[PDB]
């Protein structure tokens, strides 16, 4: 019953199993009938976990589908290429011409970029919110607002929201609103997102699911009132997942809470060490003091993974920048994080700043996201030790 | 330079095959840049085959792209987990509120129920036509119409479009109309779209192009006018595919040759015995005189496929449908088509009027398609044979 | 009824549940509901139930079906690769002090396996010349435990009087093992079980695969012998993976089409060549005049696309570059079977030395060619380059 | 540093590509650009030179590089899984009239490879009891060529003195060849090499995938060795495919996490055990009192999860099906090494038929434990379940 135990059996049934320790990987676009009254029974059940077409999914997707309702709480589980495709898509199939919705400043660009590039030509405005604005979130709703969109911790400046407050008040003034989260810094589990009354949590699997940085995937797990609308809608727009793809997230969902707590532990060391450091001047860590929404992630949520970013107190300049960068022996440049090892990506304020719509930045140095992978964390601190170096 | 050279070849390039005879799989979200020079250079060129990001692809999609684009004659090829999403994530692409669709009444019917249940609420609105209107198509364009969607043949009872006239006749009165055709029957290669002034060439490469029923992916071949904002908009909905799927897609191309001139030989000797045989009403196949649009496919095709339909004298009944349908032995019950095997699919005359809007059946019979695979084509009308006996 | 039997071969819905392909089944530990159960698939490990990974799956379970239909055999084993199955259906069959008669034209780690391994394990390997047929009596020992065929031979492609040596065998030797290489024929343009031997052996690496991506052996067994190299084989921990085991069904599907499309681009290059005033020979099966090929005729049921021709000259290493180095579609590596077209050139020293107990009869450097898929005339005016190249 | 090691093991630019993972690389074939390319690939065929799929890509060849550094070797042998392994590497040294001398406590298979394969071959085998230290010297011929450890043991768990072992051959047969099965430890838990043994074996199906779904064995040899024991096995045709050797990889990046949480869980549910009162005796090298303990606390770094306990009793066949017909989180299964716990029984009578030349010293029925990740409280109270089952 711990979510350990949980971790490593669910989606292991039999019918997904087959005798194997893993679900089977049935790689399928046609799916036989063996007769009419077959057909016609896995016609009527063809949204409901029996074989009908490859689109819809196989006994792997089943298999994984079943995992995260039950490790998120769910009713239903629908599945997407990527995160981005995730993101898009759940939006996508609850809007309508002359929608709003609303959505933290601190999403992930590409989530923002989706709705200001491709909603906007559909006739659906979007506005934005501080991620702190907690119950003050009523003076951003609209008589058509359809979605709030959360992001919590923020993607880079790592924000925790007020869950609790901002839901409460949404349900408050637009009780039909669809609230829906990008739940991917806490793997969907250590934040029970569908617990707080958010109606959808939507996680780039990519990241610590997958945790390998080798498969993409996004996920969408609903609550009962929204599942239908979204899976059949995402049907619509043919969003799917590989058969492969889906048998790999089931099996690192295996080692998620092994790896979780390292990335938790290592994390959370890196972040004191760094906040006693005379060249840093912040660190927006979600389980350190002084960190935006700190308090919030306490009360929560029930762990930390190893994403986190702090402010240089230099702004660097393009010399200082690829001399700190380019040096590193551990810590690699790359998008994406959730794996198993160590990442670091610069960003300058002017930068965040730009991907801040209707809000302003808190910090005036360089901002530096690292991702903790599972190197050991002295060797870690080392690396970033000798970068400090580079640039005092 | 033949055909069968092009597809052993396609995409082959040593950058690609890294020494081996097929391209590498590398499987991979994030892509790491050694130096920020790196990093830059590759931001700069991330839509232009330069690794960048998981999302965009690797050398395995850049490989498949590449074969696409030699293969169907195009600037760019847009990859998509299904067929069915790079139908609706191309048409989305190019649409905004207050445009118009005007699509085949013969389309594929999830690619209808994306215009009427997914674009009619973004203020899309979608009309239909007969696919034999040829150049009298221009009755039916309005000073919105963005998109023209072309399907030859049909989807289930096979008819030709008059291709030439068509796009000769929407040019004539919006010459900036984007021209997208569904050309999967064809594998993109029986029928040069880009070569009659298309501007999109859609495929379900999980039809021929894979051919053994055991992965999806969609792609869009686009000319140089539409690749743009294609790829850039289907980005923003997070559309990608696999490194997997992309491998065992460019590896399907390999024999697409052989297995096509074998799906053309068997499936028109069936459909010529089926002409003659006393308990058939029509023969639908478009390799064959008095089949709709035959004279376009003998001028405008290079070859046939193995998919097509004919209609029974009778309309059975539900027993006598079980009787036949049931009793198989070598053709079985499935959706999709294009792999290496035989299906057989029945619809009756009511189905398919209700997928057929602003246009009229033809037929009064029950009407079967066929996919004629790879089996031995004696065995295969013997079968054909017992369930005739099985219906008399 | 092969095209047909192609499609099919494995397919029991048992092994497909539902989809069209078999499942693939990923496996070590293979899980027992009861004690009970446990008992059963213990009893039953060797006969296609589940009980542990390195036995198999239902992956490997359809593609040893498969193979069993195809060639005819009570049971098939299973390899990593085509010199696996070689090398340890060979092992499962001696023991110290039996002798081994293999063809002089057999790939060369087949006869290294019996010169470098055997030959410290107390078996004694001797070679026989392809076209001996019923004088192979001449060559069996008292001890002769294995007569090793390969039809064609490799390399030369020399193809054996398959009746004409089993009688002899038989009648000398009956408790011999008559195993074949049989990967040129893809197992089905030559049904060895059907003539007398015992073990059909192939890379299926080649044809079966048919796209040089994946490396498995299979070995194809009568009843008689079916169960020594099964429980011999597994001693020796032998198993391909189940993805492998996949593609290889995988690739079954489309070999009709493809060795059709083999022979008929295969034997127009050769007859192209034979007619060639620089080409000295053609060494094709299917060509009237080449070694063997009325025994090609008479027992084989079609040709597939690997064969050689011998140069009227010997080439010198710059002209064999300017050859070799130069072509636009032909590529160079080892392996064949492939959805596309391979060169490699050896010369009558090379080939001297791996013909154990025979001589060479040729001067000329010898070309091997694998015919692919590509367009058999952008084939023929690829070489017709190659030969201005070297005039 | 092991932690960072394993994150890094094998990940070089030249295997990545750009990416953070190793390509995979599918090939039979590898294509040489020119003649020249050729002769260079053929001279670097074992020295990590794309050459043929037989004997590796560039996903083979950064598994190698990572197997190398972890184990601290000159060379790592493929094999398709750890039984093949095992067999191969044996057979690599051998020849006929050698001496084989083989723990007591060797995995079965290990057993039977050598009484029933290599005995026909002229190879004799005697075994010694685990815990011998220096007086192996008793067991040494003249004509050993192999001495196969296995610490701890098959089943047992009994944990060898390797120094006093090794010390005790080079003595009396220098040229021997000491190998050991090293999967209990994942090769790093005990650093063979390090402690003057040839070849280090795996069965990389244990916790290097660490998942149950993929089957390969690897060889980690000395200087001394890779060559004869890389040469021989390639003869017998053994590898693994590329995209296994791509899994295993990547089990490696989670090995730390994963054995900490397997030696922490495994050893609470010995504690336990050991103060059970319907349990005779636990079996856990890291547990005090437990048989060669005192070696594994000195030459060991870790423990991973898999250990044995006995019962006070000795169940009959419905107790046993009470028992483990019942249980709702460890499954009945071959294997071991992967994320989910496992349970197998073994009467006495059973192992005293697997223990040559030794003799068993219980008489309760045997229970080996896989612990795996899920919580160990819940694992504790489905064991105290099964104990309710049989009082
Ligand atoms: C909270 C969160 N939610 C969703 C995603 C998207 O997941 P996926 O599986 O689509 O990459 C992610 C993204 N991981 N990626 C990055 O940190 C890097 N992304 C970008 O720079 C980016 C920003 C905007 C557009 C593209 C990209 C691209 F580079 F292409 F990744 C995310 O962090
Ligand atoms: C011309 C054409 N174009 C695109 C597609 C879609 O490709 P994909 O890769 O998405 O299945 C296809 C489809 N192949 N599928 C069928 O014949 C069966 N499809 C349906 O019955 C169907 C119709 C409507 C909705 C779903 C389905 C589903 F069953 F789910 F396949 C097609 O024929
Ligand atoms: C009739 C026949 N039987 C078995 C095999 C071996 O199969 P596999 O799947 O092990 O490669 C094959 C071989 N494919 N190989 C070649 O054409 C060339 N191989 C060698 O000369 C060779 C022999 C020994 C070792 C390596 C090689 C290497 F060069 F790498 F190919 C074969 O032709
Ligand atoms: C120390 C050690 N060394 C090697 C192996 C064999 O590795 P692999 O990858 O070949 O399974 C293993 C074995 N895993 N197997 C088991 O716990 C049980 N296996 C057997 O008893 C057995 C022995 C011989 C043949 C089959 C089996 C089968 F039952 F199928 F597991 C091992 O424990």
């Amino acid at each position: 019953k711990k979510l350990d135990t949980q971790l490593v059996n669910a989606g292991r049934s039999k019918k997904y199993t087959l005798g194997a320790v893993n679900s089977v990987i049935q790689r399928a676009s046609s799916l036989v009938f063996d007769s009419v009254e077959a057909k016609k029974h896995a016609t009527r059940n063809r949204a409901n976990g029996e074989l009908f077409y490859g689109r819809r999914g196989t006994l792997t997707h089943f298999s994984l589908q079943q995992a995260m309702c039950e490790l998120e709480g769910g009713a239903g589980c629908v599945l997407f290429p990527c995160g981005a495709a995730a993101v898009a898509n759940s939006i996508l199939a609850f809007i309508e011409q002359g929608d709003h919705v609303l959505m933290t400043n601190t999403a992930y660009e590409p989530s923002q970029d989706f709705c200001s590039k491709i909603l906007s030509k559909l006739g659906v405005t979007t506005s934005w919110f501080d991620p702190l604005i907690g119950a003050d979130i009523v003076k951003h709703l609209q008589p058509n607002t359809k979605i709030v969109f959360l992001e919590s911790p923020g993607s880079i400046t790592m924000e925790v929201h007020d869950v609790p407050a901002i839901v409460a008040a949404v349900r408050s003034v637009v009780p039909d609103a669809i609230i829906m989260i990008d739940n991917t810094w806490a793997a969907g589990v250590l934040f029970k997102a569908l617990d707080f009354g958010i109606d959808v949590s939507i996680q780039a699997a990519t990241k610590y699911l997958v945790g390998h940085s080798d498969a993409m995937i996004g996920t969408a797990v609903c609550n009962a009132r929204c599942w239908e609308q979204l899976r059949e809608n995402a049907y619509l727009m043919g969003q799917m997942v590989d058969a492969d793809t889906a048998y790999i997230t089931s099996r690192g969902l295996r080692t998620l809470g092994v790896r979780l707590r390292q990335h938790h532990e290592s994390s959370l060391k890196v972040a004191e060490w760094l906040a006693e450091h005379p060249q840093v001047a912040r660190v927006n860590h979600p389980a350190l003091p002084g960190s935006k929404g700190h308090e919030f992630w306490k009360r929560d949520f029930t762990g930390s993974s190893g994403l986190f970013s702090f402010v240089l107190k230099k702004k660097l300049n393009n010399e200082e920048l690829a001399n700190y960068l380019d040096n590193f022996s551990l810590f690699s440049m790359a998008y994406s994080w959730g794996g198993y090892e160590s990442l670091i990506l610069a960003n300058q304020p002017e930068h965040i700043a730009a991907i801040r719509p209707q809000g302003e930045i808190d910090f005036s140095g360089t901002l530096i996201r690292l991702h903790i992978g599972l190197e050991d964390v002295d060797d870690l601190i080392a690396d970033l030790d000798a970068g400090f170096a580079r640039i005092v």
